[PDB]
């Protein structure tokens, strides 16, 4: 069962400040749509995200700017799995890395 993302075609841009000093902006159709695949691969599971931030300290910063609003979110590795932040549906356990797949 996937996340409920915005559309692709209503995304104004997506900004990803990486963990390092570099940032990439996904403003092409193909750049956005690729993200909206691998960001939808994981399972937030039936848990409760009673949080609004990660508990890692090393992560990238993401803004999906869409319809002039955004979904802010953050991703990280913990204990050997990777994870994606969100409100009450943000415990997306994935078994693969984010940054190598973008």
């Amino acid at each position: 069962g996937s996340p409920i993302l915005p559309k692709a075609e209503n995304v104004d841009s997506i900004c990803i400040d990486f963990t390092n000093s570099i940032q990439k902006i996904y403003d092409d159709s193909e750049s956005i749509q690729k993200i909206l695949s691998e960001i939808a691969t994981g399972k937030r599971t039936e848990k409760q995200s009673i949080q609004d931030y990660p508990s890692a300290e090393e992560y990238g910063t993401i803004n999906i700017e869409n319809n002039g609003g955004m979904t802010t979110m953050f991703y990280y590795e913990e204990n050997g799995k990777y994870y994606i932040e969100c409100p009450y549906k943000g415990i997306y356990e994935i078994e693969n890395n984010f940054e190598d797949m973008i």
